């Protein structure tokens, strides 16, 4: 359990900052709304690892949300082949993520999904897989994101060297990019240093979360509600 831990109860990461007051007051109140937590390897995959691992568990039994998850999965070639992806440099990538959906819905056991998602292997693949699709999703729709992000990014080259890569570390375009191109509702909780509130944002606004994530030093942990 190297790359996402078993559960935890949510006060057992006060010894990650023993005696800082402010991390100590927010974790308190967090721990109000939250019982658990799982950490995750900082290596600079951790917002693809924790959000993989964390929406295919919420989908562990529920019949009809797994069929149209897989719907959607079966599309994503195309959307790969249309930002100019080629089928032989994918295929392997695409294969690794549709066996661990069909291990959701043939085994439909935690044990298994974690087993998997702390084999390096099969584990790099799957966040290799979700770098593909960030980068397929945002190079397709780029008026969208200079429009309502930043107009003066330039989004070939911010996808090149800030999303394909393994271990680059993401920012708020590839959290929409990817909560958009599978359909995941998610909340970030903000677990800074300095002497504010608590907050959180859903991705998107409306939604009813599938997945909760602590955000705390480049760092994001695996909520329980
Ligand atoms: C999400 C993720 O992997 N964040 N990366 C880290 O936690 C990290 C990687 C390199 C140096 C420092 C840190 Cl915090």
């Amino acid at each position: 359990f190297n790359l996402i831990s078993e559960k935890c109860d949510i006060l057992s990461i006060l010894r990650d900052h023993p005696e800082n007051r402010i991390y100590r007051r927010k974790i308190e109140e967090l721990s109000k709304r939250f019982t658990a937590i799982r950490k995750t390897k900082g290596d600079r995959n951790c917002f693809y690892r924790a959000l993989g691992y964390s929406y295919l568990e919420s989908l562990l039994g529920k019949s009809r949300e797994i069929f149209k998850f897989k719907e959607r999965v079966l599309q994503t070639p195309n959307d790969l082949l249309a930002a100019g992806f080629e089928e032989h440099k994918f295929r392997n990538f695409f294969n690794a993520f549709y066996s661990v959906v069909e291990l959701v819905e043939k085994d439909g056991s935690v044990s298994s999904l974690l087993k998997v998602f702390n084999d390096q292997s099969a584990s790099d693949h799957i966040v290799q897989f979700l770098r593909l699709l960030t980068s397929a999703f945002i190079r397709n729709r780029a008026d969208f994101f200079r429009h309502f992000i930043d107009e003066e990014m330039d989004i070939k080259d911010f996808c090149t060297h800030e999303v394909e890569p393994m271990a680059t570390e993401c920012d708020h375009i590839q959290i929409t990019a990817l909560s958009q191109a599978l359909s995941i509702a998610l909340q970030v909780e903000y677990v800074d240093e300095m002497d504010t509130a608590l907050n959180h944002h859903v991705f998107p606004e409306a939604a009813t979360p599938s997945v909760y994530l602590l955000y705390k030093t480049s760092h994001y942990n695996i909520l329980y509600a």
